[PDB]
């Protein structure tokens, strides 16, 4: 089917590794997601080897999710292998309406930006920076690591305030708009990515116009 569509169960992580669709040649987009250097600023290269592989690319800290309103954040999220091929997913967009923990009800929209190998077919590892570093810990070259642990990440709001600085606020988004839900149950439904998210990774499928227009919900 060209519209993904059903139930899923969201995981939270940040390793800090090139997202899989800051790669050319994953799927047909405007250009790739943006990677940055260390210090988390912009490479105008989409070659350069990733950090979590021995080399100097690493995710950007402004594809960080955020709060829209008092009902919907945007951000970026991992997908699956499992759920389709990288063609069919690098770049789209995903309004998550939430079905479990403090934050039912309420509606995420994320971008695909990247693969994880062993998600579960609608599984939608969704970036927050202290969620966890899983099992590729880039974040050991890009700073020397996070605090946390490896699987879900920190467990206090204040220990943002440790962080490489750039990554507190998405740390913090973990703590105030998403309230600290662990691992929430959603619904979704497939949608034209908002400007917004565009504006941060840069990447747009030539298919997205194919997706509903997102409105608050």
């Amino acid at each position: 089917a060209e519209f993904a569509s059903g139930s899923g169960q969201s995981t939270r992580y940040w390793d800090c590794c090139k997202p899989s669709c800051a790669w050319p040649g994953k799927a047909a987009v405007s250009q790739p997601v943006y990677a940055c250097d260390a210090n988390f600023q912009r490479l105008s290269d989409f070659n350069v080897q990733s950090g979590c592989n021995g080399g100097s690319a690493y995710s950007c800290a402004d594809q960080t999710p955020w709060a829209v309103n008092d009902n919907l954040a945007y951000g970026f999220a991992a997908t699956s292998i499992a759920g389709g091929s990288e063609s069919s997913w690098c770049c789209a967009c995903y309004a998550l309406t939430f079905t479990s923990g403090p934050v039912a009800g309420k509606t995420m929209v994320v971008q695909s930006t990247s693969t994880g190998g062993d998600l579960g077919s609608n599984q939608f590892d969704i970036a927050m920076p202290g969620g966890g570093v899983g099992i590729f810990n880039g974040c050991s070259s890009q700073f020397g690591g996070l605090p946390g642990a490896q699987y879900g990440g920190i467990s206090s709001r204040d220990q943002c305030d440790s962080f490489p600085a750039p990554l507190k606020p998405g740390c913090q988004w973990r703590f105030d708009w998403f309230q600290n839900a662990d691992n929430p149950t959603f619904t979704f439904q497939q949608v034209q990515c908002p400007a917004e998210i565009v504006a941060r990774s840069g990447c747009k499928r030539n298919d997205d116009s194919s997706f509903p227009v997102f409105t608050p919900s």
